[PDB]
């Protein structure tokens, strides 16, 4: 099946991912409290609703907020910014808070029963976003031997993740806060600030893809260049 791709906002963000964020994969960004990795998430979750000439897939979103990152009003102003309504933008974000590591597996059994729901109607999902992914396994899985058993727990949950990408045609989006850790996303893409505002984006351990670093800002509109 082909590959649809999710504008992020910024043509220079899209031109080292390829074109955008690709269904059938999960992408991770990586980076501080403030390098633009929840920003970006808030304006997929915007940008995957737009028709295709305007980046988007027709879609809808689901956003999987683990550490109370997710912010209803932004969303609604990336939205209005771009010449959208506000509020259906909004509706057509489902929001779910996971309270733990096993409550967030559980939501992600949940969010293929509205994958599957809403499939083959005019606006199926094709976005799903974990933001801070790795939290709450940081959180619960610490100590002696722990990391032997948090990155089991991890593979399963991205495995699972995988899974709804390749069979139901969507993007994973997922962020984590930031050496010799496995990692399993399909693409790996480092944030960090610059100056004037920027932010700067490299793609981590991917030779298939070409050498460069993006730079993008953070605005009213979610992210642009
Ligand atoms: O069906 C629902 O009400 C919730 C299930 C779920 C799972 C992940 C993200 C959002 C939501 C919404
Ligand atoms: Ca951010
Ligand atoms: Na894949
Ligand atoms: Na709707």
């Amino acid at each position: 099946a082909t590959i649809g791709r999710i504008s992020t906002g910024s043509k220079s963000l899209d031109k080292l991912l390829g074109g955008g964020i690709e269904t059938q994969a999960i992408t991770e960004v990586f980076g501080e409290f403030g390098s633009g990795k929840t920003q970006l998430a808030h304006t997929l979750a915007v940008m995957v609703q737009l028709p295709p000439e305007e980046g988007g897939l027709n879609g809808s979103a689901m956003y999987i907020d683990t550490e109370n990152t997710f912010r209803p009003e932004r969303l609604r102003e990336i939205a209005q910014n771009r010449g959208l309504d506000p509020d259906e933008v909004l509706d057509n974000v489902a929001y779910a808070r996971a309270f733990n590591s096993n409550h967030q597996m559980l939501l992600v059994q949940q969010a293929e029963d509205m994958i599957k729901e809403l499939l083959n109607t005019d606006r199926p999902v094709k976005l799903l976003i974990v933001d801070s992914l790795t939290s709450h396994f940081r959180s619960e899985y610490i100590g002696r031997g722990a990391l032997a058993e948090r990155q089991q727990k991890l593979a399963k949950h991205l495995a699972d993740l995988h899974r709804l990408a390749n069979l139901y045609d969507i993007a994973v989006f997922v962020t984590n806060q930031v050496h010799i850790l496995a990692h399993s996303a399909t693409l790996r893409v480092y944030l960090r600030k610059g100056k004037g505002g920027k932010r700067i984006a490299r793609l981590i351990d991917a030779p298939h893809l070409p050498e460069g670093e993006a730079v993008f800002s953070i605005t009213e509109k979610g992210i642009e260049d």
